[PDB]
């Protein structure tokens, strides 16, 4: 006997939004007045030619260079108060749950609740995001036992895609039989590594929590068949941060701007484009879809400028915002979660049989499709 | 026609050693120096009982409480310092390779060219250690750009067990089609997260990267065939290190000693070996193998009396020293690495039929089994 590939489905998603906000309006006000404050007090490092100065953001630099208005934020206090320009979040006791898989925990609860199915079903959990809060016990085994799940957990990190590389996974774990169903959890405190004093990037960041489970498709009910997925990472050093475990062997180095997200925007721009627009094209010939027929595309949701011309080139026209939908508006980056979310929020309008594309990219560089139909 | 899961194998492994060790006696030189210079120091808060004196260590209390006799190391002189007592790493320009990149490249290295078949058949490396170096991008793509593979490539981290979940993971990937080898990594500078300060765990961790290649059966030359896993986590506070990225929003618990591992090593001890040998011997039923039958068994390499008791208990008699092997005394505890060490350095007189066991167990709390078998 020969046991057979289970093809899966996405049987239920879960979203956690926090309930404070950062408008540009409120982020560009602290910002600029930490600008002013920074170089009068700075003035003489400046005008020696030691640093340069700092130069104001605006609501419309934001806009027109990424789509974003708004974010939501764990710690609000901070991020607009210029003389601290980042989260403030007292520790927990190790007996507490970590804000992290608190986070997980109530977008899994929807997730669950949606599903229906008793939750021992459960096999495995992943923690697919762009940062864990510590690196052992792991977040997601934190997560597994705050749910009351058997079975085992493991965090897995890719940055931007950690959610198709985790569907992937999850797909392939129910594919071999191992496991019955599998959740993921992609908890994203991306205030945690923004740098809110860099022009650059301090509009570009967000907080959010998704959550998906993924069962094989012979138990499934309604839901979201998994057509196929591809994954694909290229090494890059255009979205870095180099924050992490050795700095303690390097402790004069801890508080370095490198050790916060550091993107060289225009590069990414031009480079990520053609690379996922290529993938998506060439992962629909592969499994025999049209790209041109897909009836929504739920793409990473970092930049709209970046969106605009990868919807385009797979669409061969120029999509509909009902066709290529938009959440960075609301939510900013993401990282891992910003494509999941446009998928949760985005999808109940839909015909049983319509196709779609979720397609996260970023950090890495990273890349990954799942083609998805209604079911 | 009907997919069908493709079987897997262990096709390669390979080993990275860090070329200096620092010996018990030399670790207890400094520790002691360390522990009499503060006693001197807060000599009048000692006498004024305000505080207990610190208590030297010995190499005979090492021996006793561990098995281990030396560790190897990426950075020894901060780690010989009585006013360091922590590596020292001074970092590293982003266009050079990473130092933990750099072992796991190594360690892959030897693992390609014992396996003798073109990289480009990988199509996928999972950097699978209890702490990577950076978020993103990941360590694992770097590792995939360095080795000049194709592909995808993620971090995954479940700590002392991340060698056997990569595995499990390895083989479902090959399983499903989706690529026809994996490439593991088990990089792991665990002198970088041990308190040297700390007379309960200044012995344990050190330094090694290993690899691992799977591929599916079909297309194997010897090697051995993955006749199972089975993996489990439970949420367990008795190993833990809570640094990580929000440390920044919190900068009053930076440097506590809970920013480095904490262990509670008799409840580990009593919680963990029952766990694991009852884990192993029910797996052991559940795929038709007994037990007392295996050839070797590589478990975990953290505490030699942990090792003794599971080993004799999955025996059914008292294993002679080749068939439960020990590679900790030279390696200390290496977290998810080290049963790859034992297996990677001692299947040696083993004939085509033979059993194995390769089982990782520790933080999170987590452990898995690995059974195989001689091709």
């Amino acid at each position: 006997y020969f046991q057979g590939v289970r093809p899966a489905v996405i049987a239920a998603t879960g979203l956690y939004t926090p309930p404070d906000s950062v408008s540009n309006a409120e982020l560009v006000e602290a910002f600029n007045t930490y600008v002013a404050n920074f170089n009068a007090a700075n003035k003489a490092r400046i005008e020696a030619g030691e640093i340069e100065p700092l130069q104001p953001s605006s609501s419309e630099f934001i806009e027109k260079a990424s789509g974003i208005k708004s974010r939501y934020v764990v710690a609000k206090p901070g991020i607009v108060d210029p003389d601290v320009m980042r989260p403030i979040i007292p520790e927990r006791s190790n007996d507490e749950l970590s804000i992290l898989a608190e986070m997980a925990v109530t977008a899994a609860e929807q997730a669950i609740e949606r599903w229906g199915k008793p939750r021992e079903r459960i096999g495995a959990v992943l923690c697919a995001c762009s940062n864990m809060q510590r690196a052992y016990p792991a977040m997601a085994i934190e997560v597994q036992n705050a749910l009351g799940l058997g079975g085992f957990a493991f965090d897995m990190n890719v940055a931007c895609s950690s959610a198709t590389f985790g569907l992937k996974t999850a797909a392939d774990f129910v594919g071999g039989g191992s496991v019955d169903a599998v959740l993921m959890v992609n908890p994203e405190i991306c205030s945690g590594h923004l740098n809110f004093r860099d022009r650059d990037s301090h509009f570009i960041f967000g907080d959010v929590a998704t959550a998906a489970i993924v069962e094989r498709a012979d138990d499934a009910q309604g839901g979201w068949s998994i057509l196929g997925t591809k994954l694909k990472t290229q090494f890059s050093n255009n979205i870095r941060n180099n924050a992490g475990f050795l700095n303690r062997a390097w402790p004069e180095g801890r508080d370095k701007a490198d050790k916060l997200f550091v993107q060289q925007g225009r590069k990414v721009f031009k480079e990520v484009v053609p690379l996922v627009s290529e993938m998506i094209i060439e992962h629909a010939r592969e499994i025999g879809i049209d790209p041109h027929g897909l009836k929504r595309m739920w793409l990473h949701q970092a930049n709209i400028n970046m969106n605009e011309i990868i919807g385009r080139k797979v669409l061969g026209r120029d999509p509909t915002r009902d066709e290529n939908v938009i959440i960075l508006d609301d939510y900013a980056n993401t990282s891992s979660a910003g494509s999941i979310i446009a998928f949760h929020k985005h999808q109940d309008d839909m015909a049983q049989g319509d196709l779609g594309l979720i397609c996260s990219f970023g950090a890495g560089y990273s890349a990954g499709t799942v083609f998805v139909q209604k079911r």
